[PDB]
């Protein structure tokens, strides 16, 4: 299997006042972004340690009790709301992964969209603070801290597009975003559960199977453990873990919205038999966003697609995931 070019980009200059150097950067990602689509952030600011720290204090402490007492509605019907945030179980001898999902913390009873029932919008779980002493404090921290990176990176690719800097990330504001954190554990299981093992077209054992996310980009810390593969034309080609940098790639919101020109790349998962994290940030801009389609490869700029608001897009395209490629 060939190794995919995944550049390491300094995205430290997006932080800055630096305008060439942000567009050194930009160039960076434009690169990356027509090539194999996926590239790590790197001097990024995060302290991804001690995210691994306090997730794994976090998937080893929690019980099967609270487990069902957080479970999304797809395990749980007493839990009609959660659709989207709360805890996705595991199914010992057939679906290996669990995780934990959660959505922007200012989505509180009183929210406007919250009031409003809007779809796509809900007030997170929590376990109990007694037996996960800080859990809810660091993450909700953790997503602050992740939207500021992409907030940042956003600033990248708006300029990488030949937009001035704000043109994402003035649709990507605290009050309203739809992004979302899943703190995902992927388990060592001696056996492991042939089940819980998906074989490619090619023959390849996978835990996921081939996707474009559902996101504008999508932010990803993992384990030093290899498992991702993306797609070129060279076949699936294998991208090497960076457990200190972040995995950034587009989303198809991203594609739509640039007519392909930065596509969302597809990319699929290994089966490995680790007990590993994998912490997504999925960058999601609000419900009632619209970004009139563009293509920076005409010389007018303009594009055949329709504007799409990204709460018909994100709706649409998380049901959609799972009917593809299973619930989570
Ligand atoms: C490839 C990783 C990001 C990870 N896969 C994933 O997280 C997969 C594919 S991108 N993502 C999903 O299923 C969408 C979860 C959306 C989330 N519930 C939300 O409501 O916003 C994995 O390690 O399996
Ligand atoms: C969580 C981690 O394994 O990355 C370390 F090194 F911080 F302990
Ligand atoms: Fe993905």
């Amino acid at each position: 299997v060939s190794k995919a070019n995944v550049p390491k980009i300094d995205v430290s200059p997006l932080f800055g006042d630096d305008q060439a150097a942000k567009m050194r950067v930009a160039q960076q990602i434009d690169a990356a972004s027509r090539d194999t689509g996926f590239f790590y952030a790197v001097n990024h600011g995060i302290n991804v340690q001690r995210l691994c720290q306090k997730t794994k204090e976090f998937h080893m402490s929690i019980t099967p009790e609270e487990k069902w007492d957080l479970a999304i509605r797809a395990y749980n019907k007493e839990h009609q709301d959660q659709v989207r945030a709360g805890y996705y179980l595991s199914i010992p001898g057939k679906k290996a992964v669990e995780s934990f999902c959660y959505l922007n913390p200012n989505f509180t009873p009183d929210h406007p969209r919250i009031q409003a029932k809007t779809p796509t919008h809900e007030v997170n779980v929590w376990p109990d603070e007694t037996k996960h002493p800080g859990f809810q404090d660091f993450a909700e921290q953790y997503y602050w801290d992740v939207f500021g990176l992409s907030s940042a990176l956003l600033k990248g690719y708006a300029l990488a597009l030949g937009k001035e800097e704000n043109f994402f990330a003035r649709h990507f504001k605290p009050d309203d975003t739809l992004a979302s954190v899943v703190l995902i554990r992927y388990p060592y299981l001696d056996p492991y559960p042939e089940a819980a093992i998906k074989t490619a077209a090619d023959g390849t054992k996978l835990s996921f199977e081939w996707h474009e996310d559902v996101s504008l980009i999508t932010v990803l810390y993992q384990s030093n453990v290899q498992n991702l593969q993306v797609e070129t034309a060279a076949g699936y080609q294998d991208i090497e873990a960076d457990d200190t940098g972040y995995l950034i790639n587009c989303g198809s919101y991203m594609a739509h919205l640039t007519n392909n020109y930065y596509k969302a790349p597809i990319h699929r998962v290994k089966w490995v038999n680790a007990e590993r994290q994998s912490l997504p940030f999925f960058v999601n801009l609000g419900y009632d966003s619209v970004i009139d389609p563009f293509d920076p490869r005409e010389p007018n700029g303009k594009s055949d697609r329709e504007p799409l608001s990204y709460g018909d897009y994100l709706q649409n395209g998380l049901v959609s995931l799972i009917n593809k490629n299973g619930q989570t």
